[PDB]
């Protein structure tokens, strides 16, 4: 019915993370992460799943890259397992660790696929967690050394860099709500972890600059969009809190040199303060070349005093949901892209977008029509924003592979390629071939 | 997992129209309407369907009323076949015609079901169409005689009245786009039909008072909602035209004594003018007690000069659609009700809301889950508006029965009760038992 | 391949309750009960189900009695809707109420079906709940007036009487755990309700004699069985608490004139005391002719301080469960009957035993093999106890009809006759024809 | 719902036996067994199945061991084909025989899998049976030489040893009931075979000690658990006979230096006596390091004079049964583990536990949910006993592979891995992957 044509140099991609796909959790001197520890704790991850084996992409990456070439993709976003480089986070490197990632990146560049490297996708070496992890400013220097080691080792091989993936998850999901590793439930710790994350980000971009490292560097928050149930100022405040804690809390420091004051005030009445030290805000405000945004769903919220620490309750409006329960409402991606212009018409990459659809292989194919539907509606919104003049530069599907989906284990499938975890067999889904058509054509035609 | 509770006085109902359900088109001296003529012309209605038999509700109204009694609804919205009362539309009444609506209306009242009487649901007697139909002010007086006769015979039996159902369909779809009877394609004619419709409404309302007829009176427009694809003024203009022709074009005269000037300007540059005669604007501005709103779908539009006489192109956003092709996006219902607050916090009834879901009887049941899905999402928006303080007084599902869906014939099913047109067997759908629960409880719970 | 033959005098029956099946909740001057109020409150009953219509056994009792006649059962256990007799619970009787139970009871007797009359199956008139309900000794006198009126009008027509059905549910599930009407969560209140229940039982029994009313009278507790996970004294203590609150708490006063002291001690350390007034313990100890026992499931428990007010955690042993989640382990029925020999070899009827098996009608049949499986295993335990010399006199399957299963609504089917709640059509399940054979033959044969 | 966590050094395993899996029945000089002879007799084994080919594990063991490594198992229990070592049972060894088992054990140790070696799993060389088999004390010395040859040949390669598997089967099933090879029906012969088995066990442990052989050594009885139908002393005696003949008959000699006197008395009235010679009881009482117990089912028994030579009749209580007809009641494993403390808190391995579930491969997988269910309930009971302080040290699933299931042939499948006997293809069942999770995690979570 309608054709949606994309910019000539638009960057089409797919995305993974190291712990979700790699496996080989004890191989080549790799040290333990806080997620190994968390997944090896009963009751923390559904069905007692863990990432020991996952997709075995530590051994099978060549097959995965061949599939990405046939997909016609232009970029591949991946993360580096910190404990594969610094098993303890303390200076003594593991060359085997570095050697793995060199084989990966060389195959990517030899196939015409630009690496998009996420440094921190949640696998803090357990060694550093023992000392307090991100709640301890000592981890700041350990990360800066980790980033520096990568900036040095892959200079000229990698042109796109991200420091941290989804700071709201690392800070508040992990240390306020206890849902992800390390599993704490204390607001003050969550705020501490966020701040030390912003400082470690600042210091790593600085090093990037001073090292003259090739390419550009930014950060990749997951973005919330909530819309008020009523016209009340209370419901509007509740949505502002939900929205701002995901994005503004981390971006207003980076771009505007301050935390969102209304959230500062809110936490202060809960007895928490940001542990800002002298020079910190100056470190966080180091200029970045772009940001990545991660989008999945949006909500209709109202104010409720009993609804968690943000007193923001989500309403079930009856919309259809993915197989993980998130409602499909693609307009939120357009709204939030316009919302973020408050930081300017900055370069924006869509670093994650996808749907949980748990169809498996029947008669040799995975008929994940609901995933094509999801992608169609949301790719319409990307084109829509680009047309409004926003500098949206790329789009990465979450995910290339079905993988270990954190506290849900393997029960929640996000890939455009099916993985049978008993055999490690890869089966491109129907969304894979549909996506191959869109990226190969560089235009979308909405149908069905 | 959210509870939505409705006001104690909330009016739950169901809606039909005479030609869509009644049948008996040559029975008891009923004369031909423009829809008999249109449906008897090859090429006009899908598959050559017509309303000669329909649901045979001329004979089976007792079963239909038994089913709505077991449904627990408090109101039943129906329309009167004009050529059953005045077969030629020129004075000699058909007591047989009046007799039918008396057994229906009395049977409703005896069951505690409030009649909600639509006088004009598109079945204009062919005799008046020969004289030019609505383009000829002579039928204005013919309609006023019809309404008086109905107020006269049914005083105290009907407490809720509507003059016209969906004026934009009567005028522009029928006489500009040629899709509905009488099927002309002339801009100026469409504007004439619209104006004389409003004059007949004003005069019938001005007479309603003068007779002291029981109850309240209003009009039931179908309501459009469009949102711009881009931020441009042209796209916002294109959406304003789409929205305003459905509602503003008719409601601004009634409430504010003027036509939307920006559309007047639009048509005058196409060679069309409104034939206002002295006293007309004052006849139209006769105060009404409430309005009905008919909502199905909403759209994302852009400005396009090649896109019809409103130059407003609606974009396929990839959203899921019903079995007739209309996307499901319930927030437009919340949006348009707030839009309509420009006319004051007037009493508003949702006289139509529904979905084409073409599921048939399998193992004795109609598993129309997509209709339950649609109805729940839109009933959430009704509660949301009432909660915002808007005077939303009732809700009528379109439709009680699968019926003759105009140019689509019987191929497009909207009912909550399935009708097998080969046997006339009624089978309540799963949506029926779902609705029975909501109306009996007077609160909704989001699920699935 | 084993034959189990039952005594010649063995009483085979079926069991229902008034609110679960009757419907006609506003018909013939029936007043509101606490379950009407509870089921009409959002959030209390799954899906917002209620008993307004239920199985419509207020009107369809003749069909239900025809089906139990063809079943060949010798007794039918039913309960009396108190607010059908005394709508406000304060003296002015409703002859219409009494009339209904007279046509039922006479129709049963005419068919050779012995009425087994439960006076209280949880439908306390709302008027008394406004005054505090069972926590207020004033309703004690209100109940005694109810029972006398029933002994009075139904002398010689009913030869089997039960005062209360499942006292632990009436007291602790309803007023400590808040799961059943009236839904409070107060320890002290629950103990008050329990004590005043026993006083009303004693007085109604003491009056039973004094009126020389025909037949025998007892009480029908639901019975718990728990076995310790470990050999520890704490685990055995935790199981003793679980077991004793269901049965001992009520049966030790009636038979041995004292409350279980170890639970008295338990509650007194939580701040709760039994409100015994002079003469109370002697009123309760009124001799009764037999008891009813209600058995469904048994458990493996351990001591856990965080595990509710009894600090007894039941362990998921991995056993298969019914469609409501209760594990099937029939030996607890044999176990608890032997346990109850501490009160002498008293006459015991199994007034309830059944399974939630949610199979529906497929090709005209309900292939509820898991219900046949459950019933056979438990009827083996009945024969085993009789063979051990215990005075087990009868067995009533819960339930005759799929009905309103309290906080689960209609989603949890226990019937041996399927009821389609959209049509009220009765379809006897395969368990029905299976039961017809066992009761007609008066012996069981193990198979499958 | 509940997590069951196991001891850190708990030994997870799987189990096989030589004749059930090996095949190559005439290869490399292997001599005939009493089971070859029995399976080659018409009417003895269902469908005329035999073990000539079986699973061909004589040739395919490398595939089976690779599958066991991926399973994450810590031990593998297997048996040695006596006629592969001593084709005639008389001194002249077959080095080829020894060579096969050396290739097996070396692959096991190289993969980190500890061998658990059963010396006698029923394949008595037919040569020795011709001379009377176990009914002849000459076989005692032939076995001691066989065991000595293995103790010598695999010293330092094998650390866990069992002399005999299921003496009740070798003695009473084979020589009293005629169900297994050699198929005799004479009580006196059965008693003779049992006694010569106990002496050959004693002499082999002694040799083990005197040889200083590596590791520990014990015996692996199959254990009965019967529970009385009634409270009668007769039913309790009948259960004691059933229970004691399986375990006490062999363990009371080994631990307490005497046969169970009440069974001695019982057989004496049937004209049978134990052929005890001077020094025999002293040989049998040689100390052992541990025992293995084999558990599958439990029964409810009563006394019946016509019910076999133990006058102990099993009652069909209506419980669900595996596909071989044995009821699933996991509590018997806990009861019998406590029962055996009468011999002290000895080290106990669960050397066989499994279910007959005959699901085959459908759409590439074997959906043996009933096997996962069975294992879940019984693994709960192992944890339960460990928690009571019993020295339960390991658990071995029966079986790794579908195999030749004695008189039932191949029609009764026990494996966690499917074997197609027409192709020899191995397919891990769903229980395989479920078991992999449990052993890899070392905890169980009960679900479904
Ligand atoms: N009672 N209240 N407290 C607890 C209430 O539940 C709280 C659970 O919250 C959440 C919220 C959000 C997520 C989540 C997962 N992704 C997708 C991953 N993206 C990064 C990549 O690696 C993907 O795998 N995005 N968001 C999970 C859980
Ligand atoms: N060239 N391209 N072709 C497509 C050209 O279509 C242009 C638009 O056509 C239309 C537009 C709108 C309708 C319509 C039907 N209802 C539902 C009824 N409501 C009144 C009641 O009686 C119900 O039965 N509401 N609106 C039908 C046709
Ligand atoms: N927080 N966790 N949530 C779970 C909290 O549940 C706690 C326990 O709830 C219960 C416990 C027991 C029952 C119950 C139902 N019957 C069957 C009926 N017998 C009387 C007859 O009328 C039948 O209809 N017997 N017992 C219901 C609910
Ligand atoms: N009329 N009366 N007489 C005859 C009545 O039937 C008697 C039949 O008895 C039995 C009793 C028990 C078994 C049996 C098989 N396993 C399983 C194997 N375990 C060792 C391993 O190798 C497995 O393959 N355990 N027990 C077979 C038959």
């Amino acid at each position: 019915m309608t054709i949606f044509q994309f910019p000539q140099d638009f960057m089409w991609g797919t995305a993974t993370a190291a712990y979700q796909i790699e496996g080989a959790y004890q191989e080549d001197g790799r040290g333990l992460s806080i997620w190994d520890t968390f997944a090896h704790t009963p009751g923390k991850v559904f069905n007692g799943d863990n990432g020991n084996v996952a997709c075995d992409s530590y051994h099978r990456y060549e097959e995965d890259i061949r599939l990405m070439k046939e997909l016609g993709i232009r970029t591949y976003r991946f993360s580096v397992s910190w404990p594969r480089i610094f098993p303890n986070g303390d200076g003594e490197v593991n060359q085997k660790g570095l050697d793995y990632y060199h084989r990966v990146v060389d195959l990517l560049n030899d196939n015409g696929i630009e690496p998009f490297c996420t440094l921190y996708h949640w696998d803090l070496p357990q060694a550093l967690q023992d000392a307090g992890g991100w709640g301890n400013r000592r981890t700041i220097q350990a990360f800066v050394q980790f980033a520096e080691t990568m900036f040095r080792e892959f200079h000229g091989k990698i042109q796109h860099w991200l420091t941290f993936n989804e700071p709201w998850c690392i800070a508040f999901l992990s240390n306020m709500l206890g849902v992800h590793a390390p599993g704490l439930t204390n607001l003050q710790t969550a705020i501490d972890v966020g701040h030390h994350l912003l400082v470690a980000h600042g210091l790593s971009v600085r090093r990037f600059r001073e090292l003259g490292t090739s390419g550009q560097i930014g950060i990749a928050p997951n973005v919330s969009w909530a819309v008020p149930y009523s016209t009340s100022e209370e419901d509007k405040a509740a949505c502002a809190r939900t929205i701002s804690l995901h994005s503004d809390w981390f971006l207003q420091p980076i771009y505007q040199g301050s935390y969102p004051q209304f959230l500062v005030d809110w936490f202060a009445e809960q007895g928490a303060t940001v542990p800002i030290q002298d020079g910190d805000m100056d470190i966080i405000g180091e200029p970045i070349d772009m940001i990545g945004i991660n989008y999945y769903s949006m909500s209709v919220n109202r104010f409720n005093p009993e609804a968690g620490f943000l007193q923001s309750e989500e309403i079930n409006m009856g919309l259809p949901v993915t197989d993980i329960g998130w409602p499909v409402e693609s307009r939120g991606l357009y709204e939030v892209l316009h919302y973020l212009q408050k930081y300017g018409n900055i370069d924006i990459y869509i670093t994650e977008n996808g749907a949980c659809i748990n169809d498996e292989v029947v008669n040799g194919k995975v008929q994940d029509d609901r995933r094509i539907s999801y992608m169609q509606q949301h790719l319409v919104q990307v084109h829509r924003a680009i047309h409004d003049g926003l500098h949206v530069k790329g789009y990465m599907a979450w995910s290339l592979l079905d993988n270990f989906e954190w506290a849900e284990g393997y029960s929640m499938r996000f890939g455009i390629i099916h993985v049978d975890f008993r055999t490690q067999v890869r089966t491109p889904k129907e969304s894979y071939y549909w996506y191959r058509k869109v990226v190969g054509n560089n235009w979308l035609e909405t149908r069905r």
